[PDB]
């Protein structure tokens, strides 16, 4: 199991949020995989198996993300800016499953 994230923004912030999440996860000694949805497209797309196994998924997004793949999973939906400003809070909420089922 590992927590997952998706970051996205209209102009494709996306990458700054992914960076902040990854750097903070390393600081906290926890694994994370971050899918990005930017201007060039999708990178590090989450797999169905990763999603099944995830305690929760962080979706830090300022544009629409494909969400139906997350049905039944706990999803912490926040603005993309939250990934930059408060990655520790998001990671620790995801770990604690402090997120509603989608």
């Amino acid at each position: 199991a590992k927590i997952l994230a998706v970051t996205a923004c209209p102009t494709g912030h996306t990458f700054m949020a992914a960076d902040a999440l990854k750097e903070k996860a390393k600081e906290l000694g926890v694994e994370i995989k971050v899918e990005t949805n930017g201007s060039s497209g999708i990178k590090h797309k989450l797999t169905a198996q990763e999603i099944e196994d995830a305690p929760a998924i962080i979706v830090a997004a300022d544009k629409q993300v494909e969400m139906e793949r997350f049905k039944g999973k706990r999803v912490l939906q926040v603005p993309v800016t939250a990934g930059i400003r408060r990655p520790q809070e998001l990671i620790e909420k995801a770990m604690n499953q402090d997120a509603p089922i989608y």
